Parts: structure tokens; C-alpha cells; sequence
């Protein structure tokens, strides 16, 4: 049978600040999805947060961009907002909020496909970063032979992959195929705030392999992303997917959406497959560092067996210790690029307030008058 | 009394991919063994996984290579397969599957002996590696005086040990005795994919000291191993056995059965001696690194008191941190030997697909024509 | 009121080997002491293990070297032996076993004193070492001004301490007073297997400050020790006591009682003040490394409020990581002094078996005949 | 003008063992090349060693595979052999020794081209490894966009490169073009002892970009390699070339040509551009670890201005410290794969001597007779 | 031809203390040996120190234990003593001082053999330790297959080696053969202050492979040692010899000859093969740590070409950093075993002075009187 897997994510209030979510928020969402499952709107679900973002993972048979599924997520987030976030005066209460949810603030990643005889999938959620944070891991798991050994040693993968790249500034899509287009592809997606991988397909048969949440920029579009990846059987192994996160690379976001810091692959605090709820990590120093969580599932008839925390291994403790030490190094740069983002990439700026108060001197005339201008400041 | 201890292990489905097992699989197996114990087929049992492999440890008085015990394991794995693995469409569902189970895919390690006045034993399980992963630890605990201090300072151990070595390619057995044969022995078992220690005996009296699961190659034979070791009282102390795993040496296996990486001695996630179930670690980056778990028991009248996780000590955290850092170093080699295995040792290859598409030039004629062949590629 | 605090410790069976104790052993002991408390034999108790040693801590008003208290401990250990250790065929079952228990194998540390208006005490237990393991920490906490800042900045401590030193070989006691006798004292207790601190008293008033379990050598006397220390109020602060364990110094013991390795200050696995039971750490690589646990109490009318695990702090994680790395370094020496102990200090040896089989040559005559003796070995 | 740059390298004696060369060897060679330059046989030269291998770098206008240039190198190595190596009884004296030198033992890497308006080149020499040691760095600098940023951001490099791959076992050449053929290429050159990059050309114009010394296997062919690379101006920058050595990856060779260990990028002990002599590093522990040296030049009219030691930077000290720590880790595996090489890849073996002395048992019959065979060894 | 290589070493004065030698001492010795070579007493020589010990290496054809060679060394050391050490009042001036020099204080290691077609040898010198410091490296390079890969993969080495072991207390020699006698051998040489390897021979042909300086104890015998090892060609490779020093194991010696600390493999400060002089490292913190230097040579007609500093490699910098960190760890134990040596192994003691001043109490009577003895100390 054909199944759709959809992640719809929003931040409708943090606890405290942007550090975490209130646990009653997850419990409310899970109860609401349980009711929807009872009415047959969806087949199955899982609810979790990383930081201050709640991801609603849902399986169903309504296809991509379905108004009922996008509305079910909208109503669940509006109800959490009124019943819990506003009640407790959470920070940023209801702030991510017919009939497509895309472009309103919440993030969506969805794929529809024929359910394979084994259907392993991984759901990722990152907090304190932008969709282009997943550019480097998506490139690596689908096109770097130092990450995905299948590209070289699995004859089923030799033909490579098709990347759908969205220019979020001019609203243009590019289709690039690896291996042959890898340098062109990199020329684009290296600019992570502009050219973002939105979907990946297998080149042999066109099968959907990943979907990243990304929307054109309009302030919406740099919101914290969610990502679905299918694995095995001509698609990267679960371990090759996870290998692409094993270097905690610098991403854009972190405090005030205006800095660069390492993406730490974090464990969940708890995973309860019966209650269908996982509680992800907090954001602390400098509102981060940015973190990504990974929950694995196996699908059957659309039922989600999982989730399984796939960064829960001593091997990833090395990678978390690297990210903790790189976060401390980079923070000693304070307000300066490239720790602070380029001026047109920062979410926060006071540059207009500054340039309104500080007097400029045309530089040619300034040369003749420097001595008197300094004497004036001195006196 | 004489008792047989048998480990029969299989992978009948992973969760997700090859990362872990579904916990209902262990619970089903334990219930089935509880029923068998009720009917007197076995005396006692313990069920656990490391990675995606479930080990059924059973004590009984039916001897080695018993059809009823091997059939009890087959039926338990077939029932887990139909009731759970196929139901949830687990990855590799039922894939390791009259009347000897050996050579069908599952792995068996068994020993029969007179139960000593104290009978401490350790059961090991490794995932993402081959039986020859245990060649270096078995050599060390029975024959390296830098590991087992008893060989030098315990007069009961001075005569050494007999190693039964199986050539899994030509199906030939060798018996070598240490100390005198140590260099010949190493000449063989250094080639870990060909010459594998299958059993070890005490030289003083011929008493069985260890049994490793290994079968001739036929695709079966490189499956993830299980190992039983008896300890103390003329056999290495429990700590000398565990010392032989304290260097996380490179083993063959890891992603796609085609790479080398460090064997990490891991803790179990949980050990429940009442329910007779332990849940072992997951495999994550690059489908590993490979890991080994160690559960200790004391036998009485064949009853298994335990298990006790014997890598659960801060001292082994150093060894796990070494393996995490060596896994990161070696992975930066990507597709190249010796991180990727020698071509006849890899489980995965696309070499036939490559050599079918890429044109060869006999090297002597190529010398005269190089300039035109390059001009042709250029134009 | 005057109270006696007594620790009586024994190993009556390990689980498996010498790695740990069976939890039913602790539960049996605690039930037996609960019954004794009901009959008024003792006031209060706490039962715990470190490694394979069970410590019975008891408060009562019967004084030091009391036959009823020493018999209560003997009967509790004999009952654990018959009901549990022999039943489960534990390793070394009942092996540490009228009317003084001292010198029979179990270890005793006891102090009687007037209960102070606040009476904080710490109970330590070490496994895989000898009583002289506590020589360096006892010296430091009572006489090193780099450990105990009170010796310099607390005028109540300026007069120092009296150390009672037992020569366990010739059965002689020495009383030495610090600061003035510190070099003589060190001349003795630096030889940790011969001269051991048994008790410490405050010099101002003669008040008992510590008691270490140590008996003359007879094979008994090197058994794993237990230690009581009173703190505060003219005695070292609780933190100065714990500071004296913050360097994980090399001790004698570890595998086969015949090696030197670092004393790791370990956490307890669990502390249950209501059930009056703590479960200490396991011994793993090479049957260790040696470890010490520390449980704090406050006494009131002899009741023991606690215990509190006093090595449970991230600051001691540094000290545990140092001990894990020093255990790995030293183990690469294998069979050689000074990792292996001096020949008269080792618990295990095969030297008589060796010297019975290997031919000696008087060294003067050997010089003339070397060439023919080598030609003979060669031919 | 057109110029040929040739490196001809040989080991004609070590000092001591295979650790280093005698400095008079370099001085003799440099004097002999000075004489040849005087007669116009060559334009310029530089003489250096890494370990026990002496590289003669020569520029001239006689083209590739020239008998006079190959004979000049042969006569220089034969003269060093008779005058110095045999005189001092150096180890392996004259052992690498009409009219092509290729396949006789010495290694040759040569390129002819039109000298560019700036012509920067780098000469590498590795000791204790095989030509396929340079497979991973050559792939990285010409085809990995994580190494060579020019592939993505330099439009002159976007078309990629042509790799000439020699199968040294069946004597077949393959031409593969990146980016499109990168997975096929890796499928071959990952097997470093069989498929070795011999030359690289620019795809835009066919210009020679690198040449590695490699010959078919015949015992000759695994000898320690030398490599020339041209840089800049549509070819990788000097820093991109050096970046491809910044991970000290495991190579085959080291002790007895039979182990795997990390390739350390080493400094030269001294570089004397006036005397035209550099003295490279020694090989010490375990006859290594394997090391590579890098000398940069700028060519003018064929004159060699340099050399410049291009691993002489604190940034490469990190990479040398990584290789020193990985050499210590891997050496603790001793005689076992994958530290010891696969049996058909090792230069040293005693397997025939072993199999001549150790009795085999056909494995089927052995099963019935195990008990008596063990009783026989025991008795 | 047959050649003898002799090292005769002495400390005839330190500069300052025991830290180093005065450079004029080496220059005087080298001039005196140059004169002896002129008269044909010796063929060749090299003079060097490690710490405060000067080694005279000499080749000649007078055989082992030659009065003229031993007298030439005695006269050179007596002349250095009178002309330089006494003149400058060096510390320990002339203190190591017919007709065998052995047993008078200086140390001798010598071997005579037929000079092979290549004859590589290594001379070692250790300061601040005892001859048994070389027990662990000599065992490893001749009998541990984790050090010397030739024992397994070189059929010329398969028969192993003969160790001549001197009991320096009872003056008895033992001959033990590896592999078969390795556990007996270790049972002895693990006790490094009693059983010391004096010579090693090849078992195939009886050829001398190493000689360590060691004399019976009489105070003489624990003096800082010197060691000659021949390498290659059925004897361990130069790198296998050096691998046996790559773990900086704890040795006895260091301050006052009474402590244990790590043996650091050190570089020489300078090596001048023309002047025939090397200046070794200093001893600093705590008069060490103990250090060993290694100089390689190649012999021709008895001429010594070298020396070459064979610990001069970044790979050994890791090993020196390990020894520096282990020296800091162990020194925090201060006066306690096992950092301080066992009482009968220390060169320094004040135990008689202590036991003369501190009053003993027979331990049985002390029990009754403890309270009054403490009251007496208190009052
Ligand atoms: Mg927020
Ligand atoms: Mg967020
Ligand atoms: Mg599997
Ligand atoms: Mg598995
Ligand atoms: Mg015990
Ligand atoms: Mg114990
Ligand atoms: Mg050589
Ligand atoms: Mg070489
Ligand atoms: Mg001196
Ligand atoms: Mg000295």
C-alpha cells in the first residue's frame, strides 16, 4: 500500500524562553492525535520536541499537501497555544501561528511512497538553526563516498541521486544529479541560507529518499527544520545516514538566529513508544548550541513502530564532546564574524539604530580634516 | 552433575535497520523458553541482544549438538519471525532462518562439563563483526602473559592451553598448544577471516575452557559471533578474561560487513535477572562501531544466577572513549583499504558492475597510445 | 551518651568470581540486623558492598571487641554463606569463615566515644587491596597540610595527631605524633605491607579520630579493608577526609592479590537509606582496578542517618578518569615489577614450581662452560 | 620551453638497518649529478632521502623514459653502492640494483610539459609503504571537494580530472574521469595493493598534473614510492595538494612490509638549497611509522629553485601527533589483521613452514574423534 | 673476521650533582681512545653519556673479558677523574673506581662474533635505574609476538631464543628457551632486582644476540646499565628492538636509587660522528625521570659507522609525553610504596635510625594499656 509520512513542526511556546517545551504540551498533542487516529484521519503518530520545537509525526493515506492533515496539525498547535501556552504565559506563546500550513511559520516535511517490504525511516528535528543546516548531512549521506560506502560498494546505488534545490530568495528550483553534477550542486548548497536541499530522489527509479522542511523567505523561512529520510535497499543504510551527522559542523542560528555554532547530535531525555511521546534536549548556553535529534522507525501498514533514539551510543559521545569544545572556542569571538553571521543573514540587528546616531565623514574629505576632528573629540 | 551450556543466536529482524532489536522479540523469546523450562526441556535460560542479534543462553543436560535444544532455538526464532518480525516488517525479518542448526545462519557456542564447586562463566555477544573478532581476545586470555598473570604466577596454569583452530575455507582443524606452539598458532589466527579459534581446552586435564561460534564458509559463516568462557580455578580469572577486551582492537565487519573498526566493550542498556532478559546496546554511526557485551553468571545445578554486565565500570569508560576516537579517525579514510576490507573479505562489492563498464587497456600497448587515448577523452 | 560504631566486613562469596556480591546477600544481612535491632542487640545498622566484600556497619553500646556484636556479624555471615552463597555455588562461598572475629579472616574497624552534639562520620570500604592502602589517605588527612587546611588555619587542630602503627610481621605497636614525628612515621608507613596505621587519636584530648581494619599476618591479614573516620570540630572536615582520596594512588592488590594499581574512588550503584542497603561498584578489568567507596552518616543517639555517597560529584569524575588511564598504562607492563608485586608481597606465586624444573648453574663455573652449555641447548 | 622533471629513487643501503641513509651517500650523489649538469646531461637536480630511500630529482629536456637519464640514475646508485654502501657494509647494500630502470627495483616518476609562466611543483617521497599509499591523497587533491575547494569555486577546475589507474596484478590500464566516474574509480583504487593511480591529467586540456611511481608486480613493485605533482592555475593549489595529506591515513608497509600504520607527514631534518641536498626523517619504532616528505620548487628554464619543506608548520604538528597516537594504538594488536596485512599482501610470511609442521584434521572426521585427539594431546 | 664490541661505562663525576657530565670529560675520553686506536689497542670507539654516566664503546679483536681493553677503560676513567672530575670537584668525583673491571662499579656489556655481511648494532645506555630495567624490553624484543612480528612471520626466527638469567643474590645462572619456557622465564625476570637477563643467544645457531651489563650484588651491582643488541637477519629488526622501548614502563631507581618511575626513551642533545662523541640528556625533576638513549651503528672490519640517535622521531615524542605525565602522577605518592621501593630494594634508608628512637610495644600487652599510653602521650 501507499503511505504518506508527514512531519509538521511548530514552536508555540518555550519553557523557559526558547530552552525547552512544557511537557503538558506534548501530552496534549499526543491526546489530540490519538483522537484523530480513532476517527481514521491518520493511521499513527509520534510527538516529540528538540528544544522549543514540537514535531507532530503522522502517517496517513491522504497524500502530500493535504488540507485535512495540515489542518489537523494547525488545530493541534492552536489548541496547545490556547489551552497551555497562553495559560502558562510561555515565551513566544502561539507565535508560529488555511488550508496549506506551509509559509505560515510551521515547518513541513512529507513523503508519499509505496511501503516497502521493510520500511525503515528516520525523523530528525534540529533546534536553533535553519533548513540549510541539513545541506551538509544530506549531501554527505547521498553523495560523499567518505560517508556512504554504498555509493562505491553497493551496485544498487551506483547511479546516484537527484537533489531538488530550492533558491529561497528568488523562488527557483534546481535539479542536480550526483555524481556528475556534484561540483555544481556544491556551488549552490554551500550557500546554506539561499540554496537548500528540499528533496532527494533515487536516480535509478525516482523513488523519494528524503524531504527537508524549507520554504521561500518572506519573517518566515529560517525556522528550525525537520527532515525525513528513508533508508536501506538502494537508499543509504541507517548507519550511513547517521554517519553524515558524525562531524558536528558549524550551522547558522544559535542565539538570536544570528550566530554560527556546531550542530550537536543529541540524545533524547526520554522516549516512550507506548505513549507515543519523546522529550528532547534543552538549549542552554547561548540558547544552544544548536542540536539535532534522530528517531528511527519501522513502518507496517503505516503503523509507526519506534521511535528509537539513534544518537544514543558512546560513539556519539565523542562527537558531543567535540561540539561542546568547539562551542566554547567559538564563543570567545563574541560579536565578530564569522561567529556572528553576515549582516544580511542575521535575524537580529541594531545597524539602523547605529547609523542613525553615529556621524559619517566622506572618506576623501576626512583625510584633510582628521587632525581637527580628533582634536574636537579630544576637546 | 554434568551440565551443557548453549548459546544459540540469530538475527531475525532489526529495529530499525540493523541497529537494535524490538523489545517484544526478547519478551516473546523469554516466554517461550519459560514454557520449555516448565516442560523440563531445559533447566534455565537468559535472553539478550547486542545490536540486532538475539542470543538464547540455555542450560540443560542434553549435551552438545542436541537436536531438541537446536530445535527449541529454531522454533523460538521462527515464532519471533512470524509473530513479531514479519508483523512489524522489521528489517531483515526472519533472514537467519533440521536437525542441527549449525551452518543454517544462526550461531552456536556450547560446552558440556562437570559443574564445578563454583562454576563462573561469561557469555559474550558481538555485533557487526565476524567470529575471528574473538581471535585476539581468546589468544590473549589463554596465552599472553601480559593479559593473564596466572600463566606466570599460578602454578595450576603453567602447562597452558590447547586451541582448536578451524580453517573455515578448506574445512580443516588444527590443534595447537601454548606456550610452545604460540608462534605457529599466531601464524594462523592472525588471519582472522580464515583461521578462527573454535574451542579452547585446558592442557592439564583437557577440560573445556571456551567455545566460539564459528562455521565453515559457504552466504553463511561470517555471522556475528557469540562466545562462552569458563573462568577461575586453573582457567583465567574473570578479570583476566575481561582484560583481554580492554584494548578495543580493530575487527572486520561494521558497515555492510566490509570495513574494519574498533571493538567497543559496551554496557547493556538494562539487565533484569528476574525476567531473564538484558537489552544490549545499539549500533549507530556507520552501523556500529562493532560492540561486544559480557554477561557473567554462576551456575548451580544448571540454574543461571545472573547475568551481571561485566563491562560496567568507569575503567572501561576509558576503553569506550578510545574506541569512539579510533572509530572517528578511521572513518576519515572512507572507501580505502585498510578501512575498507580486502576485496575477497568484503561482504558487499560492485567490482563486477565496474569492470563490466570501464574499458581496460593492456598495459604494454597502452604506453604507445597514451597520448591519443588522453586526447580522445579530452575531445 | 557513649556509642560504639563497628564495621565488620567479610567476603563469603562473589558473583561472579570476585567481581561483585549477589544482591540477596545484602537483603539477607539487612533482615538479620533488623531482627537484632528489634531485640536491642544493636541500635542501628547499614549493609553495603564494594566489590565482593559485604560491610556490616552497626551502632550499639556494647563497646569495642564485644563478643555479642562480633558474634552477631559471624552468625549473619555464616547464615548468608549457607542460605545463599552455598546454594548458588558463589565463588569463594563462605571462605572468610569464637568469640573475637579478629584474625579469622573478616575485617573489623570500631571506635567508641561520647556522641558529639553533631556526630558526622564516614565509612569507607576498599576492595582488591590491603589495609596499607589507607596509609597514604590517613597520613594525608591527619598530617599533610596540602590536604587538611585545618592543620594550619584551625587553631583547634594545631597540636596534631597520634598514629597507632601496627607492624603486622613482628606484631609490635608504635605511637607516633605529628607534626614532630612525621618523618619517622613516614619511614615506617611508606612500607605499606608491613607498617599499617590502625588507629588515629586527636593529640589535644586523646579522642578517637579513625580506625582501620588491620590484623597481624598469619593466610590472613592482607584482606580488603574497611575504615571509619570521624569528622569536623577539631577533626578534619568531611571534605579534608575526602580530599585525601582525590589522588588515586597506587595500592597493592588487584588481580590475584599480586599487583599494584590505582585506587579509584567510586560511586555506589544505589543507596537506599530506608532499606539500609547500598550496592557498591563491580570489579572488572584485571579484577579491579581497586576501588574505595565512601558513605557519610550523622549519628543521633546511635541512630545512623545516611548513608550519603561522598564520591558522587563531577569533581571526582576527573579522579576516576585518571585512575582508568593509569590502570591502562600500568597493565601494559604485564608480569614485571613494579606492576607485579615484590616476590614476598605477592599472594600468588609459582616460583617453587619453576625452581624445581629449571636447572641452575653456579655462576663462577658457568663462565668457563657457557659455550658448551649453549652448544648443548642448540644441539 | 618543454621540460621533463624526473624522480628516480632507490634504496642501496640503510644506516642502520632500514632506518635512514648515510649522509656521504647523499653527498656522493649530489657530486655526481653536479658533474652531469656540467656536461649538459641535465639541467638541475636535488638529492634527498626519506628513511632509507634516496630520491634523485632531475630536470632535463630528454623526455620521459630516457635511457641516458635512467642510466645516469643507475650509475649514480651503482657508484654509491660500491664506493659507500659496500664499503661501510650498510644494510641492504646495493639491493635495489639496461636501458629502462623501471621494473628493476628503483622507482620512477616523471612528467614532461611546457614550463608555465610560473611552474610550482611538489616532490613527495614516502618510506615504509607502497605506491597505493598515495591513492587516497591523489584522489582527494583531484576529486574530493572537501579537500580541493577549487573543484567547486574555481571555474577553471570544474571539468575535473583523468586518472590513469594501473592494475599491477593483471597489467591492465584504466582511464577514469571525475566527477562522473568517481564511484567506479573508488571501486578500484580502494584496493590499494592492486589498482594504483599512476598518472593524473587535467580533463580541460590533457595537461599532466601528477605522476606516481608504480610498476607491475613481478620481488618488485611494492617498493617505497615517489610522487610529482604540479600545482596552481587550473591544477590544485599547493595548499590543496598538502591538505590531501592532512589526515594521516593507514597505509600498507611498515615493519617487514607486512603491516598497516598511519602515514605521518614529516619534516626534513635539514634542507640545503645551495648544496642541493635535504636529509629526511628516520624510521624508528617498528621500522616507521611510515612517513612522507614534501619538497616544493619553482621551475625556471628547468632550474629548480627550492626545495622548501612543505610539512614544516605547527598545523602539521597536530597531524604528526595524531599519527604518533594512532601508531601506538594499532601496535597493541601485535600479529593480528588488520594491523598485520592480509596473507597475500604481506611481504614476509612463515605460513609454509607452519603448515609443514602442524597436523591438519579434515573437519568432518575431526568431530567424532575430538575427545580422543584431546586426550592424546593431554596424555 | 671476528670482532668484539665492548661497552664499558662509569660515573666518575656529575655536573651538577647526578644530573649530567661535564663536556670536557667526554672530550678527554675521546682523545684517549683516539690515542689507543693509533697504537692498535682498539679498532674504533664512540664516547657518550646519558645523565651522569659515560659509556666507552670500543671495537677490537681481543675478545670478551680482556685485561687490556678493561684496563684501557679503567685508565681512561681514572685519568678523567684526576684531570677533570677532581679538578672541578664534580659530584661523586671518581666514585665508580686489576685486571677485570667487572664488580669494581663500572658496567660492562660485550659480545664477540663473526662480523656479518651487514652488521647493524644498537648501543643503549640508561641512567637512574638498574640492570633489570632492561628485563622487560629484552623479553619483549626476543619473545613477545606483540613486539617482534618476526617471531611469527619470519621463518628464520621461529625457533626463538636462549636467555641467560643471572640471580644476582645467590650468584646462579639459568638458561631458559622461548617460546616453550616463556612462563618460567617470566616467573624469574619479573623480579627485576634479583633475576636479570645478562645475555641472549639465537636458538637456531647459538649466535650472540644481546648483552646487558649486570654483576652479582655485593655496594655494587645496581649501577646504571648499558646494553648491546645485534639486529636483523634472524635477529629482531632494528625497529622491533626499538618497539620494545615504546611503552615507558616503570623501573626501579630514580631519586636516591629508591623509587619507581617511567623509563623515558630520550633523544641525545647532540651526536658528532666525526669527533666520535654524543651528549645525552640531563636528569632533572627528582633526579630523572630515568631515561634510556639508543645509538645505532653499522660495523665494517670493526669500524663503527654512527652513531645514529634511534629515539629521534615524532612517534617517540608521544612516548616521552606519556612518561612525563606518568612521572607527575606517580610523584604525588611521595614517600609511599610502590612509588618508594620495597625496603630491601632501596639504596637509601633511615629505618635503623627510626627504630632506634621510636619505642615499640609488644602488640598483645599494648591492647590492655592503650588507654594509658594515649593518656600519657596526651599528658
Ligand atoms: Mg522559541
Ligand atoms: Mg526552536
Ligand atoms: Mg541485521
Ligand atoms: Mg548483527
Ligand atoms: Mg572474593
Ligand atoms: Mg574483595
Ligand atoms: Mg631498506
Ligand atoms: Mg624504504
Ligand atoms: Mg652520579
Ligand atoms: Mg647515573
Amino acid at each position: 500500500m501507499r503511505v504518506t509520512v508527514s512531519i509538521i513542526k511548530a514552536d508555540v511556546g518555550g519553557f523557559p524562553g526558547h530552552a525547552h517545551v512544557h511537557p503538558k504540551m506534548l501530552e496534549y498533542a499526543a491526546a489530540k492525535l490519538k483522537e484523530a487516529q480513532k476517527r481514521g484521519v491518520i493511521i499513527d503518530y509520534f510527538v516529540y520536541n528538540v528544544g522549543d520545537d514540537i514535531s507532530l509525526l503522522m502517517t496517513h493515506t491522504k497524500g502530500e499537501d493535504n488540507k485535512d492533515i495540515h489542518g489537523l496539525a494547525w488545530e493541534t498547535f492552536k489548541e496547545v497555544t490556547d489551552q497551555i501556552a497562553k495559560r502558562f504565559k510561555l515565551y513566544g506563546a502561539g507565535q508560529d501561528l488555511s488550508g496549506n500550513i506551509r509559509g505560515m511559520g510551521p515547518q513541513v516535511a512529507e513523503m508519499e511512497f509505496e511501503e516497502r517490504p521493510s520500511e525503515p525511516i528516520i525523523a530528525f528535528a534540529a533546534d536553533k538553526t535553519e533548513p540549510g543546516a541539513f545541506n551538509l548531512p544530506l549531501y554527505k549521506m547521498f553523495a560523499d563516498p567518505f560517508t556512504t560506502a554504498g555509493l562505491v560498494i553497493d551496485p544498487s546505488m551506483h547511479e546516484g541521486f537527484i537533489f531538488e534545490v530550492l533558491d529561497v530568495v528568488e523562488h527557483k528550483v534546481y535539479l542536480l544529479k550526483t555524481p556528475e553534477d556534484a561540483y555544481s550542486l556544491l556551488g549552490l548548497i554551500g550557500t546554506t541560507g539561499r540554496y537548500i536541499i528540499r528533496k532527494v530522489f533515487r536516480r535509478a527509479d525516482g523513488a523519494p529518499a528524503a524531504a527537508n522542511s524549507v520554504e521561500r523567505l518572506s519573517y518566515v523561512g529560517k525556522d528550525d527544520p525537520v527532515l525525513l529520510v528513508r533508508a536501506q535497499s538502494g537508499l543509504p543504510a541507517v548507519g550511513e545516514v547517521l554517519e553524515a551527522f558524525a562531524h558536528p559542523h558549524l550551522v547558522h542560528g544559535w542565539m538570536r538566529g544570528s550566530h554560527a555554532g556546531p550542530l550537536m547530535p543529541a540524545r533524547f531525555i526520554s522516549v516512550d513508544p507506548e505513549r507515543r511521546i519523546a522529550i528532547g534536549p534543552k538549549m542552554t548556553r547561548f540558547d544552544g548550541p544548536p542540536k539535532v535529534g534522530a528517531l528511527g522507525f519501522q513502518l507496517h501498514e503505516g503503523y509507526l513502530e519506534g521511535g528509537v533514539d539513534l544518537f544514543d551510543d558512546p560513539a556519539f559521545d565523542y562527537v558531543r564532546q567535540t561540539a561542546a569544545q568547539i562551542a566554547d572556542y567559538i564563543r570567545r569571538m563574541g560579536p565578530f564574524q564569522p561567529h556572528r553571521l553576515p549582516p544580511e543573514e542575521m535575524e537580529y540587528t541594531a545597524l539602523p539604530k547605529i547609523l542613525a546616531k553615529v556621524k559619517p565623514y566622506p572618506a576623501d574629505q576626512y583625510e584633510k580634516d582628521r587632525k581637527k576632528y580628533i582634536e574636537a573629540v579630544v576637546k
